[PDB]
């Protein structure tokens, strides 16, 4: 009821990876009930980025997921006040990232305040050498841990030379308003894709389709 079938999205990300500082703006639209969104991104400071753009893409909102009637939708029930999430990303060669997003809504627009910090990526590894191609489609497991809604996903970045580079996500999600009821455990399938880009990934168009289910 707060959430319309078509919503606009505004975003700013600030961050630092291996010491490199950057600022990225996003402008997008999506369909919350169909689980589809896309976004145009533009690096404003720090470009051309010296690391694989792909590590950032899942930090650029689980409101855009199709939920069936039989699973409580914690994210759509969080609005208009909104919610926040914090994520750790643990890569198999020791790279580590922490990201957060604080999401608010004004009228027909979501605003996103995103922070992304990464460290310990080996200078000779696929992230700093820009050898990544895409994330594989994934399944996030949603459950409650110590009273907090938690999503785990085992992610894989396809690399040049048909190898995958693995990363474990853990995200915690918290409604701003007390007493939004927690859902039962469930799954969210995701597919995220870079649809287009320019030479050094200073301008990128991103898309995600996500669908909640019970297994």
């Amino acid at each position: 009821s707060a959430i319309k079938p078509d919503m606009k999205i505004k975003l700013r990300m600030e961050g630092n990876v291996n010491g490199h500082h950057f600022v990225i703006d996003g402008d997008g639209t999506g369909k919350p009930f169909e689980g589809k969104q896309s976004m145009d991104l533009e690096v404003k400071e720090g470009g051309p980025l010296p690391f694989a753009f792909d590590i950032l893409t899942t930090a650029f909102n689980r409101v855009f997921a199709k939920y069936p009637d039989n699973i409580q939708d914690y994210f759509k029930q969080s609005f208009p006040k909104g919610y926040s999430w914090e994520r750790s990303l643990t890569f198999e060669d020791g790279g580590i990232c922490n990201a957060r997003n604080d999401i608010t809504m004004e009228g027909d627009t979501f605003y996103n305040k995103v922070r992304f910090y990464g460290t310990n990526f080996p200078a000779n590894g696929p992230v700093m050498q820009k050898k990544t191609l895409k994330w594989e489609p994934s399944t996030e497991k949603m459950y409650v841990r110590d009273g907090v809604l938690t999503g785990d996903v085992e992610m894989a970045l396809l690399l040049e030379g048909n190898a995958h580079y693995r990363c474990d996500f853990r995200t915690t999600y918290k409604a701003k308003e007390k007493g939004v009821k927690l859902p039962g455990a469930h799954f969210v399938d995701h597919c995220i894709e870079i649809l287009s880009h320019d030479k050094d990934y200073n301008k990128v168009k991103l898309y995600e389709h996500a669908v909640a289910h019970s297994g």
